[PDB]
């Protein structure tokens, strides 16, 4: 089949960081975009992933992913609020998504 170790090498020498987190795979990057190549595999063996890395965090117990996530429930009011009072431009460019 592929391991996911495999897919995630990938991921590094194209800039990708993917890896398990909160029982999902979710990748970051601010280069051009995902090249479809390691993409189109991974939303294909999202589980194949999901399935390998949740062990590998367990047989570390610790590192590994675990940043960002933080808040989830929201609205639009957040912006709203930003929109009134703010500062910077704070990453303009950062593209991430969740295989």
């Amino acid at each position: 089949g592929i391991d996911a170790a495999q897919i995630v090498d990938e991921a590094l020498e194209q800039g990708i960081t993917l890896f398990v987190v909160n029982n999902r795979l979710q990748y970051e990057t601010s280069r051009d975009s995902i090249p479809t190549e390691l993409l189109n595999k991974w939303k294909q063996h999202k589980q194949e992933l999901i399935d390998f890395l949740n062990q590998l965090d367990s047989e570390e117990q610790t590192k590994g992913s675990g940043s960002g996530s933080g808040s989830g429930s929201g609205s639009l009011l957040k912006e709203k609020r930003k929109h009134f009072q703010a500062e910077q431009n704070s990453s303009q460019e950062y593209l991430r998504g969740e295989i």
